[PDB]
């Protein structure tokens, strides 16, 4: 069953094995990946999250954040460790009170402590709309047509050897896949569909790194929705998905009863799908229990193309249409070397007092704000263009911007920019070497922002800036409530700080 939009939610330490291997995990409501938190568009979300851990090889601290969700007014329950609250500590729950106003989609919700999602704290959001503009192009949108992707390590996140690769050792769909390495015939999931009848798949990249080549043997997906934006139909074989976003497709089951493969190819780890790796199964109702015997074509047909994807509503671009026409116009200088990253040669270190609590305490402009030069005030009620060229290595970096969706003004390998009626997401590619994907969006939300890659390792190694927006207005427009004033005190007891 989907939970809240009122719950509870337990973080606890537990071992599974999803492909076969156990070994500890850090997950919400018991399961890898966690239960999916739902609600209808405006709803009132508290989620009092329980910090049950124990174990310190994975952090008993924790901070969840509710990923593509605006958070007006609310930034304290962003859920960024040090950028809008300090972690809640073990043995203490907080309760995250929110609203959702505007937003209806597929969202999801992790770990925002270090590298700690990635030990499992991951898991869908949905927020449906009662009269969503697509509901008769399906039939069926349910918990049962959630499709999760995920990296699962072997090795804890915080075990991580310095100085050696990190890739993963399984992909997981709907939390079961196989093993790259040692494979075993560990059990696959099995997504069931009837004949004739038309699916919204809610496809979630839950991904600490890498990005998937996702596809359905026999099948083709008519996208509808981008990152919580509704889209015009794009009718694809192949989506290409980013640590992060979200797709929902119309799956028409149309094709004769059997079973057919899911595919998820990372774009790191074990390549192909020998043994049953990065692979699930799409079963028709009165199909035989077996495995697909279906294949994938060498080449696919139409796989999708970012600059491809339109809003359904009219929702243009702001400012002017040429590179800089913004109030705010940045150009960002992504950067690495010798194992971190750099925004305008600042590497993100998360500072000692979170970013809200600094300005809630009187620091009014971002040169006053921790960490030096990873925060950068931006004006209210301006439009703001960030480009955000490519480069740095680790490529291809999905950045995505708390607080806020944006329009894709200029997407991965194409030069070509779009003032006219590109995609908005909130989770974008920066691509490959000379490109130049930028973004734009308006300042109507006052609060500190993260701007980060979404490949976890590299927010880790600093790879991140905050957007201190309307520092004059945060501390009106986010009244905070006393539990998150707690937080603090708190944590910085508990670690002798
Ligand atoms: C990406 O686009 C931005 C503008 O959005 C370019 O920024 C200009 O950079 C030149 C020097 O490279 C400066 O003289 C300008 O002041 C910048 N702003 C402009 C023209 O609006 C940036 O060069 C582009 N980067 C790449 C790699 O193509
Ligand atoms: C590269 O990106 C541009 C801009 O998004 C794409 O150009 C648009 O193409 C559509 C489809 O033919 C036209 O309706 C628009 O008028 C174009 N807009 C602009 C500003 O040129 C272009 O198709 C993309 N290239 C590829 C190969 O997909
Ligand atoms: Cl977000
Ligand atoms: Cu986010
Ligand atoms: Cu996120
Ligand atoms: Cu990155
Ligand atoms: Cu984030």
């Amino acid at each position: 069953a989907q939970i809240g939009p009122v719950t509870d939610l337990h973080i606890t330490n537990a071992n599974i094995s999803p492909d076969g291997f156990s070994r500890p995990a850090v997950l919400a409501g018991g399961t890898f990946p966690g239960p999916t938190i739902a609600g209808n568009t405006g709803d009132n979300f508290q989620i009092t999250v329980f910090n049950d851990l124990t174990d310190p090889s994975m952090l008993t601290d924790t901070s969840i954040h509710w990923h593509g969700l605006f958070q007006k007014g609310t930034n304290w329950a962003d859920g960024p460790a040090f950028v809008t609250q300090c972690p809640i500590i073990t043995g203490q729950s907080f309760d995250y009170n929110f609203n959702v106003p505007g937003q209806a989609g597929t969202f999801w919700y992790h770990s925002h402590l270090s590298t700690q999602y990635c030990d499992g704290l991951r898991g869908p959001f949905v927020v449906y709309d009662p009269n969503d503009p697509n509901a008769s192009l399906y039939d069926v949108d349910d918990d049962t047509t959630i499709i999760t992707l995920a990296d699962w390590y072997h090795t804890l996140a915080q075990q991580e050897p310095i100085g050696a690769a990190i890739t993963a050792d399984a992909t997981l769909i709907n939390g079961l896949g196989r093993s790259f390495t040692n494979t075993t015939a560990s059990p696959l999931s099995v997504i069931t569909v009837q004949s004739g009848k038309r699916y919204r798949m809610r496809l979630v990249s839950i991904s600490c790194d890498p990005n998937y080549l996702f596809s359905i043997d026999g099948h083709d997906m008519t996208i509808i929705e981008v990152d919580g934006v509704n889209s015009q139909q794009l009718t694809v074989d192949q989506i290409q998905i980013f640590a992060a976003q979200r797709y929902s497709f119309v799956l028409n089951a149309n094709q004769p009863v059997g079973n057919y493969w899911i595919r998820a190819q990372p774009n790191s780890g074990g390549q192909g799908f020998d043994g049953g790796i990065n692979s699930a199964i799409l079963r028709y109702e009165g199909a035989t229990v077996e495995d697909p015997t279906t294949t994938a074509p060498t080449t696919f047909s139409n796989p999708l193309v970012e600059t491809d994807l339109h809003p359904l509503a009219d929702l243009g671009v702001p400012g002017q249409p040429f590179r800089g026409g913004a109030d705010d116009p940045l150009v960002l200088n992504l950067a690495f070397a010798n194992g971190r990253f750099s925004i305008d040669g600042v590497s993100f270190v998360p500072p000692t007092v979170p970013v809200l609590l600094q300005i809630l305490s009187g620091a009014q402009n971002a040169q006053d704000l921790l960490p030096a030069g990873s925060v950068i005030s931006l004006p209210s009620n301006s439009v703001i263009e960030v480009a955000l060229p490519a480069g740095a290595a680790g490529g291809p970096h999905p950045f995505h911007l708390h607080g806020h969706n944006f329009a894709v003004v200029q997407s991965a390998n194409n030069a070509t920019p779009n003032y006219v009626n590109p995609i908005w997401r909130d989770t974008v590619s920066i691509g490959g070497t000379g490109d130049n994907v930028t973004i734009r969006f308006t300042t109507n939300n006052p609060g500190p922002w993260f701007l980060h890659c979404h490949i976890d390792w590299h927010l880790e190694a600093g790879f991140a800036i905050v957007f201190a927006e309307d520092i004059p207005d945060t501390a009106s427009a986010n009244p905070v409530p006393q539990a998150w004033s707690d937080l603090c005190p708190a944590y910085d007891q508990a670690h002798n700080i």
